[PDB]
């Protein structure tokens, strides 16, 4: 079997991209976060805290004929952006673009932070990092991926997120007709449980390409990208005005400015996230200064292949036995 579903960006910076998914009986339609860094299917519900419900569409447990409490189950969960969800668990049939996946955890929240009461926009996240993550106790629960993985054509999903403009998550299948050239397949490290991969170095626009192992995870969950503190540098030294800010907490431009390209590499190829992807737009409204795409990772730990980086290129995560990572150039 196969699926494949539009997803679509929530605003005009592309902040986050959402994904219309079917939960239940009769089907619920919630518009979700596709998240390969995070191994949660979790949604907005009839449980969660009604002061912290605001324009979501919620998941009504009562109301499918093929839902059922997983009585003891608890999840809690804690995300990089300082991001908090947690409540109890159901088991329902989850449909993404037609594959259907019967018995998938869908982690119903009583609890919700700020952060996402403040998104008007998503509905709820489906995790696809690998299933060690998933956070359900005292009996842990596998990913959706995990669970269409063998009913699938291809252990295999592709991502290919547009700029400014509708893309596809595709589950079982590679469209050829969707990049150019050849996929460059690279390795994967499954220890930590992310989509966890190390980069053949960096160049900044028609700089020399700097061979360097930049370990990373591809991450569809986080919007910029995030790198050492030293080639974080290299790149703004390049934009005139560029400064990293106190206040802010990140590197700005004065959005007057032109946005050199960035370039990574994979393996023996290289790819090419154009300037424009870069601009995040001003900090506040009418300010004249504009947030950049590229951050530091100095602060969080790990270096993040975002949106930022991802949506310049059609990527393959390989769900197999030697999981591997595929990029192409579109
Ligand atoms: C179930 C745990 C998952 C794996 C959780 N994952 C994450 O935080 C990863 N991304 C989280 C999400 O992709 C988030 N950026 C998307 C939005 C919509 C919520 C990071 C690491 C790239 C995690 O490691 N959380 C850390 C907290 C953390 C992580 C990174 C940096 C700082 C702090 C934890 O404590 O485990 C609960």
């Amino acid at each position: 079997s196969t699926g494949s579903a539009t997803t679509t960006p929530i605003d005009s910076l592309d902040d986050a991209y959402i994904t219309p998914v079917q939960i239940g009986t009769p089907a619920q339609t919630l518009n979700l976060d596709f998240d390969t860094g995070s191994s949660d299917l979790w949604v907005f519900s009839s449980e969660t805290t009604a002061s912290e419900v605001d324009g979501q569409t919620i998941y009504t447990p009562s109301k499918s004929t093929t839902a059922k409490l997983l009585s003891g189950a608890t999840w809690s969960i804690s995300y990089g952006d300082g991001s908090s969800s947690s409540g109890d668990v159901y088991t329902d049939t989850v449909s993404v673009g037609g594959l259907t996946v019967t018995g998938q955890a869908v982690e119903s929240a009583k609890k919700v932070s700020s952060s996402f009461t403040e998104d008007s926009t998503i509905d709820g996240l489906l995790g696809l990092a690998f299933s060690t993550l998933n956070t359900v106790s005292p009996t842990q629960q596998k990913t959706f991926f995990d669970n269409a993985k063998a009913s699938l054509d291809s252990p295999v999903f592709t991502a290919d997120l547009g700029y400014h403009a509708p893309g596809t998550y595709n589950f079982g299948f590679i469209d050829t007709t969707a990049y150019t050239g050849s996929i460059t397949y690279t390795a994967v490290s499954t220890k930590q449980g992310f989509w966890e991969w190390t980069s053949t170095g960096y160049a900044v626009g028609s700089g020399t390409f700097k061979s360097t192992s930049i370990d990373g995870i591809a991450d569809t969950g986080t919007t910029l990208l995030y790198l050492p503190a030293t080639v974080v540098s290299a790149y703004w030294a390049q934009v005139s005005g560029a400064k990293s800010s106190s206040s802010v907490g990140g590197y700005v431009f004065p959005c007057s400015a032109t946005l050199p390209s960035f370039t990574f590499g994979v393996g023996s190829a290289r790819i090419v996230i154009p300037g424009d992807y870069i601009d995040f737009g001003p900090i506040s409204t009418g300010s004249s200064s504009c947030f950049g795409g590229i951050q530091s990772s100095a602060g969080i730990g790990i270096n993040i292949f975002g949106d930022v980086a991802l949506k310049a290129a059609f990527v393959v995560f390989n769900g197999a036995t030697t999981p591997t990572l595929g990029f192409a150039s579109k």
